[PDB]
């Protein structure tokens, strides 16, 4: 089992497009900072970012290089990791965030698409829980009106 | 975030229908046993089961009552938990296993569909990892020919 995908999906009581705009532009207790740049398309408007993150996951300090892009039409954010501690375990590591209206608020889906270096590599449950708790935190700071 | 779904999806080098038949009818190192019954449809043939499991998850002994059904046409197995330790955290807890051919072997998807009792409940990452490791183990004991 070298290629796979982990997903956390959560219902949120918020219009999909509004929630997407919140996620696209947004905890201090988790140690983290980044340096990097913004990327533009051609009309001079920012379309994404390339960031080098320094962070602490489950007590351990790590770095990652991440390129973020977005698709407003499908309310999708994509984080493509090119370098860093996670690349000791994964040949490929991408995080896709989608927000959609409930067929019925919204459903938010975080998917971690991965390919392991070898069979001794773990699947990224640590990252799934980290992103899940981050999105639960953010969502509990949002309310109607 | 009270209603959600966790997923682990893995690629396997096996025909979908064959892999489904293997999963449908299949580690001793994990402490577990069950008692219970088989369920029939009307032609007298077994269509499912109702089992009371006794097991140890992350060192802790637990019980669960599980009703399993299957859909051969869609290669889907469904495990519906009605009682047990997990129901201290979840109002609803269902595990859905799907096997499909790669649009290209197969893709196996384990989904845990849950509703928490309250916001203090955890999301079932412990169960996701347990089912993931179980399916990785099983799949590493299967080879071509
Ligand atoms: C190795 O995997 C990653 C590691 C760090 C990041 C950085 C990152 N991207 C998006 C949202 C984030 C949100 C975070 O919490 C505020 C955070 O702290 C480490 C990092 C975040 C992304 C990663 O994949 C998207
Ligand atoms: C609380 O959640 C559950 C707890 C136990 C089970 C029992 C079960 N069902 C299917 C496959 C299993 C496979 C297991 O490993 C061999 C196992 O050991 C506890 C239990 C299994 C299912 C559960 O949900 C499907």
């Amino acid at each position: 089992g070298l290629v796979g995908k982990l997903v956390t999906q959560l219902e949120v009581n918020c219009d999909a497009d509004i929630f997407y705009k919140i996620v696209k532009h947004h905890p201090n207790v988790i140690p983290h900072f980044f340096t990097g740049v913004q990327v533009t398309k051609g009309d001079g408007l920012v379309s994404g970012s390339i960031k080098e993150w320094n962070y602490v996951l489950e007590g351990k300090a790590m770095t990652a290089v991440e390129e973020t892009t977005h698709a407003d039409e499908t309310r999708t954010l994509t984080h493509h990791i090119t370098e860093g501690d996670a690349m000791k375990d994964y040949k490929k590591f991408d995080v896709i965030v989608e927000t959609n209206p409930k067929p019925n608020g919204s459903v938010v889906t975080y998917s971690i698409v991965y390919e392991k270096i070898n069979e001794d590599s773990p699947a990224p449950f640590d990252y799934l829980k980290f992103f899940h708790q981050n999105i639960v935190d953010m969502s509990a700071h949002i309310c109607s009106s």
